[PDB]
């Protein structure tokens, strides 16, 4: 077997990019090493970069796959293969994931507590396990404060595949929002999240002001943002230190469960009115 | 010999990332693909990470190297292999880079522009072909103003490895550059830059009032930040499409030439007083 441990990704959401080097942290221990490819959401380069990593015989498959439905060739299950993030529709392929449903609720909630109570919401495709979360959280949410869901508040990064696609699909989505007079957002990923506050920013609109927002995925650059900005934070260390053990566990051929983490509300600036 | 391209990139700058994309999307056109591993500056994991896609018999190499000091092991040779970003001391490798030195020296001159006449300067480490070159663009302005060059006012992120490590070099600089009352900062790299702001953030200091600073390095925090980032932006686009040409002659056993492209200064808010 080839030394590498293949980690496919779907996108440039830096929550990857930061799961990896927890992984690879861990994986080196064992002389392992991380090679991470992205598919940028298309499905063919998805197929091709598995049957490129099956074909060298690598150690092991870490997936965070394009959509939900989507079967593994009988040919590639002799590699090792987990996923990450995102749960497959229908496999015994174990899985590393957090609470979806909770983080969107305990983010849509938050928005709620203050005066503003038709809350906007920017989810990414509807194929991946993650909206489906997301959705299902803010609408617990929603119910909970006995308003109505209105579908014309949710909005869809439906269009397009990848990185900046992501991040158009917020911005237009958002200065649609703003131009209804939508004062509270929810931006259910960091790339959603930037196209937000690229359509605030742009807009003469005023945040703590004129519109509140909680994000998905933290960063260093949420702290020093004008506000500083509340998200939805994900357990990434922990996240990477399980992945690296489940992985390696799998390595060996040992019988593996799915786990499932915990998010966290950091709250800042930019969820409360002045 | 696999259709995988490895790029073997020393940190988490997302200019790095940024490059990649435009790699893949070129490289794709001919069924390879790109398959990206961080050193995170230590040249032990990148020998291993060479040694490790030698072995695995990959179509090429793009490496961007830790250090300048740096020699192929003789097996090595077999495997396609260009530099990226930076150049070695000696050697036959051909690369793509930027000009460093008028990188450094149109960003130093604008901060001059100002009434502020001492500059600080936050680098990388000075065993990189990149630093030498904007540290040498930082000296031409500041020598064209008629100021002479004071070495306090220079700081290497040379004492610790990795992403993190360049930025808290960044805070510690800017914070140490800050208690000095010096009013005018370049930030050679994205890394660095928002170590600047940290530091900038913590203390009592405004940008535009109490300070002025120029960064490196596109980025989506630029427009939106507060006030707006005036940076050094390198030609992502153009250097991955290029190199991802250069990488397939390689492969093709062509003769390549090393190219040097030219970056732009992108004026915003942040590098004016009010
Ligand atoms: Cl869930
Ligand atoms: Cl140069």
């Amino acid at each position: 077997r080839s030394n590498i441990i293949a980690f496919i990704v779907p996108d440039q959401n830096p929550f990857f990019t930061e799961v990896l080097t927890e992984i690879s942290h861990e994986c080196q221990k064992h002389h392992l090493h991380v090679a991470v490819a992205s598919s940028e959401e298309n499905e063919d380069k998805q197929q091709d970069l598995i049957e490129t990593f099956v074909s060298q015989n690598v150690s092991a498959i870490i997936l965070v796959p394009v959509k939900s439905k989507f079967q593994m060739k009988r040919e590639w299950l002799k590699i090792p293969i987990m996923t990450l993030d995102r749960e497959l529709e229908s496999t015994s392929l174990p899985s590393i994931t957090v609470d979806n449903e909770e983080a969107a609720y305990i983010a849509t909630k938050r928005v709620l507590e203050s005066t503003c109570k038709e809350v906007g919401l920017l989810l990414a495709n509807p194929n991946i396990s993650t909206t489906i979360g997301r959705k299902n959280g803010y609408n617990k949410a929603i119910s909970e404060f006995d308003l109505n869901v209105n579908p014309s508040l949710i909005h869809y990064s439906d269009q397009q595949l990848g990185t900046n696609a992501q991040i158009y699909s917020g911005y237009e989505a958002t200065k649609t929002l703003l131009s209804k007079g939508i004062k509270g957002i929810v931006a259910t990923n960091h790339l959603l999240l930037l196209g937000a506050l690229q359509a605030i920013k742009e807009s003469e609109k005023e945040i703590k002001k004129d519109v509140i927002i909680v994000g998905f995925d933290d960063s260093y650059w949420n702290e020093i943002y004008t506000p500083k900005l509340t998200v939805i934070s994900q357990p990434v260390k922990e996240m990477g230190q399980v992945a690296a053990k489940m992985i390696y566990k799998l390595i060996k051929g040992k019988d593996v469960t799915s786990i499932k983490l915990s998010t966290k509300l950091i709250i800042r600036e930019s969820c409360s009115f002045n």
